[PDB]
RNA sequence: UAUGUGAUGGAACCUCUCCGGAUAAUUCUAUCUCUUCUG
């Protein structure tokens, strides 16, 4: 895909949410973070 | 809009005095961006 003035996210997969703390284990964990698709249509590195 | 037997106003140089001057290498590396949902 491409950039869209409808500014819906179409991804999953990638990137590893830090958590504003937890009741058992505070450290990085991976989650499917929905993201938008990059603008390259030096364009290889962009999401949301 | 004068008044008459009498007008050198062509009868007078806006003249004189004062450095558009002073200071400045056309050079060059650290991020950028805020909301994530109990995990």
């Amino acid at each position: 895909d491409d950039k869209n003035q409808e500014i819906i996210h179409n991804g999953v997969y990638l990137r590893k949410i830090t958590v504003a703390n937890a009741k058992s284990k505070n450290k990085l964990r991976e989650r499917l973070v929905p993201e938008f698709a990059w603008y390259d249509k030096s364009e290889a590195a962009y999401a949301m």
